[PDB]
Order: C-alpha cells, then sequence, then structure tokens
C-alpha cells in the first residue's frame, strides 16, 4: 500500500502527554511501514503571524496590502516565504494529516492557528471556486487529536462546556472540509492532568490501538447535523 | 463617561475596511468622552506563541514545562513578560473590550489568538472558582466586530458555512464568557471586499451608529441555545 502521514504537532514540552500521543503515533505508523513526517511547530519556532514578510516579490497592490490577494498571487508566482512552501510540500505529499495539540480556548494554540492561516493559502488548499467537496486537498484525510483540561462530562450537551463536537466546527468544517479533506473522527483525550497514571497510559494505548486500523476508517459526515444535532 | 474601552485590533493594513471600522470606533467613543486604548497587534509585532519566554526569571519547574501552570504561578508572583502584563493592565482597566478582526478559518487571526492565549491567563482571567460566572472579568463587556470573505447568505443554517453563530461559540462562550465577560451581540460586517463603495459606507456607519448607543445594550445570553438552538 504505502501511505504518507504528516503530524502537525503543537506542544512546547517533549515529556508532555501531547508529546506521548505524538510519539506513539510516530511509533505505530512507523511500525506499519508508513512514511511519517512531524512538523514540531514550537521546535521550529514556526512564525504564526500573517504578514507582508510572507511574500518576497513585487506586490499586486503595494498601496493597500490584502493578505489573501497577495498570498494567492505569491503562491501562483512562487514567491511565498520558504517556511510556507516547506509545509505545503509536506501536505501535498501526505495521505493523512494528524494535528496533535492541547485545546486552547476551544481551539488550536496560536502557533498552530498560524500554520493554518499561512500554509493553507488560496491556490494551494482551496480556490474560489474550488472549496468544501471541491477543495484542492480532496482525496486527503485529516484527523484532530486534541487533549483538554475539561473532563468528558464537562463536554456534554448539558455540562458547562457544551458538547465537544460544538467546538470542532471551525476546525473540521470551516478549515479542513473547506480545503477538501475528508475528516476522520476526532481523537479527544480528556483531562489527562486530572487522570491517574493508569488512565493516562490507557488513553495513550487507546490512540495507539486506534491507529492500528486507521486506514480502514471512513470519514465523518462533516455537516452541521453531525456537529450540532437536530 | 466615565467608561474605558480597549480595542484589540488585528489587521495588517491601516487603509483596510477593518482599519476603517477601528478608526470609527475610536472617533465615536472618543467623541462620547470615553477613555480609549487600541492594541494594534500587527504594529506591535505582538508575540502569538505560548512559550517559556512568557515567564521572566526562574521557571517554577524547569524539568517539565507546563504552560498553564507556569503562567498561573508567574501571574501570582508578578513574573510574566512585560508584553503580557501591559495588555493585562489595559484589560483590567477597561469596561468594554472590542475585538476588531477579519475572520480567518472561522476564527481570529493567529496574532489575536496569541493575545487570547497569552493575556487571558489563569489567575488573571479565570480560576477555580470563576471560570464562566466567576468570569474574573465579570462586570466587563466584550464585543466581537468581525469582517468576512463569505456573504450573509453563506452564513445561514442551511448555507455552505452554517449560521454565523456556529463559529462564534469558541470565541464568545469558550473564551469571553468563560473569563466572565458579558457578551454584546457581535457586529458582523459580511463580505466588504466585493460590496459597493456605498454598501461599505453603510456598514461603517451602522457600526458608528450602533456605537452611539452601545452603553444601553444588555448582553446576549451566552448559552448553547443562543448559538445553536431555535
Ligand atoms: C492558554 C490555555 C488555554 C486553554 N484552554 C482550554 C480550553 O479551552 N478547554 C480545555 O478543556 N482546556 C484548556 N486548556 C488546558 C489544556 O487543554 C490542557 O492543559 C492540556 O490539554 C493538557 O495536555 P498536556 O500534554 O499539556 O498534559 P501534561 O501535563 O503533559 O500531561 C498530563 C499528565 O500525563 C502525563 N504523561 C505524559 N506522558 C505519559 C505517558 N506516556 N503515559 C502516562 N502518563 C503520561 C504527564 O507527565 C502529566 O503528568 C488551556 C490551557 C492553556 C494554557
Ligand atoms: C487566512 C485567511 C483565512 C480566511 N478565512 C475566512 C473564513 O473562515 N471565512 C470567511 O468568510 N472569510 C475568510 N477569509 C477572508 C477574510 O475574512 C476577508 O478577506 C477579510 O475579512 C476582508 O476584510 P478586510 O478589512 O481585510 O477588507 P478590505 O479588502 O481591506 O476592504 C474592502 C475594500 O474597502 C476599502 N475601504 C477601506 N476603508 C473603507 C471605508 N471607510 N469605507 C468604504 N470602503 C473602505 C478597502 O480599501 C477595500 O478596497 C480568510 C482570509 C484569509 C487571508
Ligand atoms: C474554556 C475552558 C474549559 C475548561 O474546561 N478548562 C479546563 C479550561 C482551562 C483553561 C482555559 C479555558 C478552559
Ligand atoms: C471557510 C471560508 C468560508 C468562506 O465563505 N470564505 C469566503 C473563505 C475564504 C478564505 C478561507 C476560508 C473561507
Ligand atoms: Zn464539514
Ligand atoms: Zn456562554
Amino acid at each position: 500500500a504505502g501511505k504518507k502521514v504528516l503530524i502537525v504537532y503543537a506542544h512546547q514540552e517533549p515529556k508532555s502527554f501531547n508529546g506521548s500521543l505524538k510519539n506513539v503515533a510516530v511509533d505505530e505508523l512507523s511500525r506499519q511501514g508508513c512514511t511519517v513526517t512531524v512538523s514540531d511547530l514550537y521546535a521550529m519556532n514556526f512564525e504564526p503571524r500573517a504578514t507582508d514578510k510572507d511574500i518576497t516579490g513585487t506586490l499586486s497592490n503595494p498601496e493597500v496590502f490584502n493578505y489573501g490577494v497577495e498570498t494567492h498571487e505569491a503562491y501562483k508566482q512562487r514567491s511565498l516565504a520558504s517556511d510556507i512552501t516547506d509545509e505545503q510540500k509536506k501536505v501535498r505529499e501526505a495521505d493523512l494529516v494528524i494535528f496533535q495539540f492541547p485545546l486552547y480556548w476551544f481551539s488550536v494554540p496560536a502557533i498552530l492557528k498560524g500554520w493554518m492561516d499561512r500554509v493553507l493559502c488560496q491556490g494551494f488548499a482551496f480556490d474560489i471556486p474550488g472549496f468544501y467537496d471541491s477543495g484542492l486537498l480532496q482525496g486527503k484525510l485529516a484527523l484532530l487529536s486534541v487533549t483538554t483540561g475539561g473532563t468528558a462530562e464537562m463536554y456534554t450537551k448539558t455540562g458547562v462546556n457544551g458538547d465537544s463536537r460544538y467546538f470542532l466546527w471551525p476546525l473540521q468544517h470551516g478549515t479542513l472540509h473547506f480545503c477538501g479533506f475528508k475528516v476522520l473522527a476526532p481523537q479527544i483525550s480528556f483531562a489527562p492532568e486530572i487522570a491517574s497514571e493508569e488512565e493516562r497510559k490507557g488513553m495513550v494505548a487507546a490512540w495507539s490501538q486506534r491507529l492500528q486500523t486507521i486506514w480502514k476508517e471512513e470519514p465523518i459526515p462533516c455537516t452541521a447535523h453531525w456537529h450540532f444535532g437536530q
């Protein structure tokens, strides 16, 4: 078969529970014979800000800077900053992109938000038209593997946080589905800091075990119904 | 009068539609006699990454870096980096915090997500008790003023993007409510880039007119039913 996996990883501490989930992914996917690449964004000191430094050539309109217009142009001309094109090459080759991160404010850490903002540019990840089911990364799979401070019960329809699915919408639908990815079901590892060292061990092994059969999974239907019900 | 307002603004171009919305807010609140401060994040080159540089001096466990713990302890001992403390002082004094940004991936641009991640730290914005209705920032108002590339029709419940309220959840509930803010209804300026020079003038003046009576508004009820319900 032969599959390539990119893990986009956003945690500052190699000994953390996120680091353990990234490491078990690399170990199990490597064991299976997959080709594996990890973008460890804090180690890379990955630049999160969307600025005019991300285009190196003559701007389309140097008088009034529009990041979307300028990057779309720079993508077509090949004048994006090289850190963006280095990530795009990894995504272009990947069959599966796994994002591994702690939930910050019901979303990704800013450094990973900046990866989405800068790497998934128009022309590369989507065109207008050419989005959602027609997005440019059609054929690829994506998977969010998230850790939380809040417990699974806090993340239910009647807990303080509401259902976990509700915070997934901007990431699954607005970002990944928009770019054409098929979205695998999220891995959510709840409250590892509260949990006993046994329960943590179990959450790590549950992810490892799921990865054994990841290429047999079908995606979610990434719709408003799946996220919010009715 | 007397009221203080902090505008946290995330756009690269002063001549942009966002720039215009931020400047009319300054003009109108300043004309009312309010005390106004603007954090222009791009112009500040505001650091978005959550890293051990956010703690000055001596880590409270430099064997296993835990950002939430380290920053919580740093805030209690007055040892957070001065860019964060400078923003915390603006927020502590403010009665209203307005966020002005273009929607990037159904969320805030990464530089503003970095402001949320690094300024709204434990001890300052939330605690046990006091997430949500201990929002430690209770008493304060917050308002998101957002611009989009997609049209209002795209942002309906059966439109491609789903209702606008769907993507507001992590920002209004998961972040603003959580820290104790009362949330004013969002100001959403749909698709300025392709609007006429007069639709745009319409949207800027709706904003300026809204701001004339901002202090008479009651917060939205920041609940799952508001965002997703009927
Ligand atoms: C700015 C900010 C915003 C946040 N916003 C949210 C939010 O919106 N909602 C929310 O729910 N939470 C939020 N959190 C909390 C955050 O999501 C959790 O702190 C994070 O998810 C926990 O993951 P971790 O890897 O850092 O845990 P760690 O502290 O590294 O791990 C927990 C424990 O598991 C241990 N462990 C590591 N590896 C293994 C292993 N292989 N086997 C057994 N045990 C192991 C670790 O040593 C540790 O003791 C926020 C935190 C911050 C800083
Ligand atoms: C990484 C990225 C992700 C994105 N993700 C999304 C998303 O998830 N969903 C989505 O809908 N969109 C998304 N967009 C598109 C984005 O939200 C819009 O491009 C942005 O909101 C447009 O607002 P602006 O200020 O940048 O418009 P501008 O281009 O600055 O302005 C529109 C026009 O009005 C002019 N103008 C300035 N001031 C005034 C004034 N006072 N009166 C009249 N005209 C004025 C400007 O010069 C310009 O010609 C994304 C864009 C990027 C780059
Ligand atoms: C929004 C939210 C929910 C939650 O459950 N936890 C633990 C948090 C910890 C830090 C910051 C925000 C949260
Ligand atoms: C997610 C999304 C919806 C949308 O309507 N538009 C215009 C976009 C433009 C660029 C990137 C994402 C979007
Ligand atoms: Zn979807
Ligand atoms: Zn709420």
